[PDB]
């Protein structure tokens, strides 16, 4: 198996936990926690959204969940101390926020370590989504696995574009904050809270010839978890709500199976709690205005999915 | 004054009650609830968004409310029996949601009372927004406000065609509903997307431009303040700053008193009982291409619609 | 099996025919329901808070669900027209809040149909709340199972009576709901509210009934509801010995339907949980020699639908 | 007017800017605050519980609201270079939660400066609550105003043991939110239990009382507005009439603007705001037995206690 090592349990780092231990090819050697031992094994067995998860303690005190049977704890703050190494990994899951950039996260590449792979945007470091552009991987020792708002935008993108040609488009991002700039310094409190976002240079990493074509904005909600993208596109293809639907319907058989799905039982957000999809449309609210113009919906649980394709990624570059 | 008298006393009706009292030109005769008296008095007086509120019962057990020292107090469900015209009312706000339609709220058409606004959508009934084409209304007898979320995105709408020509647009509602099957769920904590009917309710004030509009809400469990997010595609170019100004200057004009723009970078519980149809986010304006442009707005789904339901009694009076 | 059907599809409706649907002993020959036939499907496969749950229609449009494999689907709002005998109904699972009364419930009462289970208080209803005065069942054809606020308090003062002898005893419900102040805003609001639990205690604890009054604080949390009693007693007692009585309990004559909670979760942690109440261990407190303060969670659905079923094979 | 300085603006700091700012005989001379200028006035302006506000800024960039016109900003982090005495400050407010120790405090104690109020427990400090005990006040230089929590419960503790003489009482703070393990959760939507050492807190304020008394609170995820809960049992026999009337009568008197009661079956969000320490529920009041009672009184999380500390400050300044 992939021996893989993750640093820091937040939710990200918590939840990878949980996808990797699901895993045939991966084997989690170690965690690194500023929690202690007793506290991490709580807060990976209980989860007020995703909810009970089996996780055991070994005589050594390591760690046991699912196939991963020997998972080291660590405790070290110091990146240059920490020593993963030691613990055979090869692929390092940075998901604390302290070392989101290229430079950072670099001190990590001790001896028998071969990547790393930051679970958010870094400066200067090369951006991948699966799916979109990590086909485009050439060996880089460490990458980013962008933001769950750009993983759940960017394969949709693709999709539309490569089926009728965007010219351009506007995106809203609906955020679920409940388990998550003048308008920071407020309580978030039950506020809607308008905020920019860096659609169009986020974008550009993962496909560059769009994202000069693309903005817009998010929307901070106070609901649990899953999110929502809203896609404005104009296209030199005309299009109609029947083309829209085949075109993703048929990504989801193909090039995006495992990746987006559609949801044609007209669900609510509350469904896809723990869905493992960058992507799930809303068949049903697909429309078009003109020949050129339509709005695509689609839900993201902003953990799951994301987490799911940060573990994809390991697997890939590995 | 202009003697109005409300029909109904849900959140509309309530919200209606507080604005009028406050009109010094407007007298409200009336009101007709299915609440007892005293617990109307209450829900004047106490709301859990929109505060606390000065209100007294006369000695006669008429109601006591700003400009309105004498409110009859009514409770008859049925629309035949009921009549306002005994405290000689010439407008009526329908509020009940069970007369919206020309047929059904005809029957407030007695005596003194020749006018009934109805405070939603209505089949078969002329229907206005105020600032769009009110000054189209030529004195029809029943006649609709429309809904919150069309007095929001109908008056942006207009501004920007008359500014940069619409060819296209599409409108996502962010309902706040803390106060089609997926309704049957329990809303619960749940963002719930809606069909909502936008190209047909633009039609109806802005015939030119309904055809080509769509889009969509986004219920979502927050309290009274909503959004509109308007996705626009122009035949005239356009940038952030020349659809800031188109919106600033018809804030200062055609539109002064209806739509407002915040500058001050706030957020939803800032706009609690905002009197405007739509507060426009000046910073989160954007464009892309040389044709497209992203607007959102603001609005108290109640006190907005409220407003202007009696700035179209004392225009149509 | 016995063969029961469930007369509404309001939540607790929703929550009955899973529970229900998942015991070998028990077979569900019909529901009635205002819902068209595909949203009552829709609604029992999809859950906000209890999540998805496997459903299938049949060729004949009879519903498949776990051990009830041909579910026969009503939408009959007369309850003197309603018929469940066709279908060999020998227990109603009353669930539409319409017929909360002896008098109203009786009408089920037809054929194959025996009994009657309100899922609600009921007026002039013989209540049962089960590990609590069950056993004291004589063959009565309509029963109430009262409310899922009283199956979370009456066990715990049953257990806590017998041990230290109750000599009075306050009740606060936080209830969990995602008079003038009902005309006011649900979500938005802490809401106290008057609930007569010391006549719904005298109900099925006649002896203790008299010596509790209490009350209920709505709060827009969903589904998970707290009880907290503050009680004072006879016997002396300490954290440890309240903590020792609760355990034993759940051990012993509460088994199943009372749980202890050692692991210090929160209200999330109890969500879909089958147990009337979960002791909060940790939260146990006495002062003086005779007080003590005692919390447990419940959801407000699942526990008691777990009950209303128990209830159903009990008296069968 | 008596001349204070508020550290810290955090929601209490803010609160008591503005209760402060309404005062006629006191002068805010000085805020410091981690926040820039323009941003400290946008905070004081706009607030997502409380309402708009008036403030301006003068053209020598002091502050101006209210009674105080001319109130100088810092930002100074170190307190032992921070120096209120140049804004001849005589009162500190002391809300930054960083000092609450009789300790840490002290070294407010400068120059001019006369009186530390930390709005907060704090260790080691004389801790006083309004219309409890604050005329056992003897001119110390460095108090504590105690809890929000505290300021609700222990005046209706002493108006019912002076009525009726308090045996044991055990109390419920349903505390609205907007080493313990419940901490490590993000509270999210949870109710959470929490141990809050209430007989300790209450022994402060009222030492013959707090041996006699325990409770806990429950976090829940309401805005600003607190209930309390009160189990009593009493040595005199009690009914639900004369529980009432020693509350009414304690609000005419001794506990005029302290504690009121509510007659008009209110729910939550009618107290927001509210400057009372407590607000009776009167109809929700319930004995049984001779001797037991339970009472509940609402009260805004902030407000309360801000006006009280306000009150703390005109008082020890006399
Ligand atoms: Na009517
Ligand atoms: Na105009
Ligand atoms: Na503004
Ligand atoms: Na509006
Ligand atoms: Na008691
Ligand atoms: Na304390
Ligand atoms: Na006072
Ligand atoms: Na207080
Ligand atoms: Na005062």
């Amino acid at each position: 198996p992939i021996r893989i090592a993750i640093n820091g349990t937040g939710r990200i780092g918590l939840c990878a936990i949980r996808v990797a231990s699901q895993r045939k090819d991966i084997e989690i050697v170690a965690i690194n926690s500023t929690a202690e031992l007793e506290t991490l094994l709580h807060l990976i067995r209980h989860d007020s959204v995703h909810g009970h998860f089996e996780a055991q303690l070994n005589a050594d005190r390591t760690l046991n969940i699912g196939h991963s049977k020997n998972i080291l704890v660590l405790s070290e703050r110091d990146i240059n101390k920490l020593d993963f190494s030691a613990a055979n990994a090869e692929i390092i899951i940075e998901c604390t926020g302290k070392f989101n950039s290229l430079e950072a996260s670099s001190a990590h590449l001790k001896n028998s370590v071969k990547k790393v792979i930051i679970s958010a945007p870094a400066q200067n470091t090369p951006t991948f989504v699966y799916g979109v552009n990590h086909k485009n991987y050439h060996n880089e020792s460490v990458i980013s696995n962008a933001s769950c708002t750009t993983n759940a935008s960017a394969p949709l993108l693709k999709i539309l574009d490569e089926a009728f040609k965007v010219e351009n488009a506007l995106l809203t991002t609906i955020h679920s904050y409940t388990n998550d700039d003048i308008r920071r310094a407020r309580a978030a409190g039950l506020n809607l809270i308008p905020t920019s976002t860096g659609v169009s240079k986020a974008i550009s990493l993962v496909l560059p010839h769009l994202g000069p074509k693309v903005t817009g904005l998010a929307i901070r909600v106070p609901t649990p978890n899953v999110s929502l993208v809203d896609l404005s596109l104009n296209f030199k293809k005309s299009v109609s709500k029947a083309s829209v639907q085949h075109a993703l319907k048929d990504a989801c058989k193909h090039a995006f199976k495992g990746v987006v799905s559609i949801d044609e039982e007209r669900l609510v957000s509350s469904d896809f709690i723990s869905s493992p999809f960058s992507a799930i449309v809303i068949d049903d609210q697909i429309m078009t205005i003109g020949e050129k113009n339509a709005k695509v919906l689609a839900w993201y649980d902003n953990e799951m999915g994301y987490s799911e394709r940060l573990i994809d990624m390991a697997q890939y570059i590995a």
